[PDB]
C-alpha cells in the first residue's frame, strides 16, 4: 500500500527500500525529475520543501526517518520492548548525525576537505562497532536478537563508505561481518544486484 | 527518578526539562564543566565523544531525540495512535533540521550568517504553523489533541528564534498564541522563570 517520492536518486530513499524489499514487502515508485523540481509544482506542496515522501493510503509522511520509524513500528522492526526500542533509537540518531556529516561532503565540500573526513571517519566509526562488541557477540543486528530499521540506515551508511573510502572497514572486523552478512539476505541481496538500485546515483550530485 | 549529565547550558536538554518539569518529573543534573569535559576520560567513555547522557536507572542513553521519544513513549506522550505517533515524528524531525542549522550558525558563523539566516525563517517556520492549522483549528498541540515530546522540543525551538530574531512569530498567528499557551502550562510556567533555567546559558558560546 506503498508509494514513495523522490528524485532518481539512492540518496535518503536508499535505506527504506532495502528493508520494504526485505521485509517481503512491496511498494509503487513515483519520481520527481530534475527539473519538476526546477518548477514550483512540488517544492511547495512539500511540508519541508523536500523529499522523500511517502504514502500508506490515507497517510503520507516526509522526513526519511519518520518513515523509517513508522515501518519498523507497523512492521515490528522496532525493537521488543521500551527498552530495545530506545537502544535502537539511538544507533539511528548517531547514523543520522554521521550521513548529516556525509551529505556536506558530497554536496558542499568534496573538493576541499574530502580527505579531512577519511582521516577522521575511523572514530566516527568505532562506536558502532563498539556496541556491536557489546550485541550477541557482533554476530547478531545492531540491537537484540532481531533486526530493526537501523540495521538498513547503518547497513546503507556502511556501504555508501566502503565506496568513498575503500578499506574503512579493514579496521573494524565486526562491522565487516555485520555488513557482509546482511547483504547476503535473500531478498535484498536480490536488490542490490538489480538495475533498481544499481543504476541509479548515491547522490544527486553524482560525486561519491 | 532520571538524571542529566550536560553541560551548565539548556543546549538539548531544553526540551525534556521542560518535559519534565511539565510532566510532574524529578531529577539530578550532573553539571560538567569545560575544566572536567576537557579533562578527557568523560568524553572518551561516551558513546559517540558527546553529551547529554541521561538515564532511567541501569539504563543509560545518549542522543537528545532519543530521550525525548523514550522518555515519549513511556510518559505517554508519543500519540494516541500509530499515525499520530508517525504525525509526531514528521514534526520532531523538523524541528531537529531548524534546529540542526540554527545550532551550525551559532557556532561556526554567527557573523557572516545572522543576516541571511534571519530572512531565511519565515519559510522555516510556515509549515509549523501550517501544521497547527492543519489540526484542531491551531488551538491545540501540534499534533493530535494531546501534549507530546514534539511539543516540548518545537516550543524551545520558537523560544530561542524568539531570541535571534525577535518578532519572528509576529506573521505567525497560531505560532505566536501557541508559544505563550504552552509557556502558561502551570508546571511549565514555573520552571521556565526558575533559576536553573534563567541562570543558564541558552548556548554555550556567548551568542544567540
Ligand atoms: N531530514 C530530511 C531531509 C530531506 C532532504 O534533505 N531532502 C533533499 C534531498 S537529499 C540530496 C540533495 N540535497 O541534500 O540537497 C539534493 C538532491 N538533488 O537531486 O538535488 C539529491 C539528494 N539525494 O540524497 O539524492 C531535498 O528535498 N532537496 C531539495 C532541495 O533542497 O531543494 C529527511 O531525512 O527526510
Ligand atoms: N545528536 C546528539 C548530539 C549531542 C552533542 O552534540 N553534544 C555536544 C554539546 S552541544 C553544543 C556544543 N557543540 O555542538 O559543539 C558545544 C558546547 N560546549 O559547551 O562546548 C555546548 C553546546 N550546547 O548546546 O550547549 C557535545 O558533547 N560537545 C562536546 C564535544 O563536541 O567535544 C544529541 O542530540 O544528543
Amino acid at each position: 500500500p506503498y508509494t514513495v517520492v523522490y528524485f532518481p536518486v539512492r540518496g535518503r530513499c536508499a535505506a527504506l527500500r532495502m528493508l520494504l524489499a526485505d521485509q517481503g514487502q512491496s511498494w509503487k515508485e513515483e519520481v520527481v525529475t530534475v527539473e519538476t523540481w526546477q518548477e514550483g509544482s512540488l517544492k511547495a506542496s512539500c511540508l519541508y520543501g523536500q523529499l522523500p515522501k511517502f504514502q500508506d493510503g490515507d497517510l503520507t509522511l516526509y522526513q526519511s526517518n519518520t518513515i523509517l520509524r513508522h515501518l519498523g513500528r507497523t512492521l515490528g522492526l522496532y525493537g521488543k520492548d521500551q527498552q530495545e526500542a530506545a537502544l535502537v533509537d539511538m544507533v539511528n540518531d548517531g547514523v543520522e548525525d554521521l550521513r548529516c556529516k556525509y551529505i556536506s561532503l558530497i554536496y558542499t565540500n568534496y573538493e576541499a576537505g574530502k580527505d579531512d573526513y577519511v582521516k577522521a571517519l575511523p572514530g566516527q566509526l568505532k562506536p558502532f562497532e563498539t556496541l556491536l562488541s557489546q550485541n550477541q557477540g557482533g554476530k547478531t543486528f545492531i540491537v537484540g536478537d532481531q533486526i530493526s530499521f537501523a540495521d538498513y540506515n547503518l547497513l546503507d551508511l556502511l556501504l555508501i563508505h566502503e565506496v568513498l573510502a575503500p578499506g574503512c572497514l579493514d579496521a573494524f572486523p565486526l562491522l565487516s561481518a555485520y555488513v557482509g552478512r546482511l547483504s547476503a539476505r535473500p531478498k535484498l541481496k536480490a536488490f542490490l544486484a538489480s538495475p533498481e538500485y544499481v543504476n541509479l546515483p548515491i547522490n544527486g550530485n553524482g560525486k561519491q
